[PDB]
């Protein structure tokens, strides 16, 4: 889906941290 780099609520999590949108 749009987790981590799809939408922010995801990147407040350890394993999306990382990414490019985040």
């Amino acid at each position: 889906q749009r987790l981590c780099c799809g939408f922010p609520k995801s990147c407040r999590s350890r394993q999306c941290k990382p990414h490019r949108c985040c």
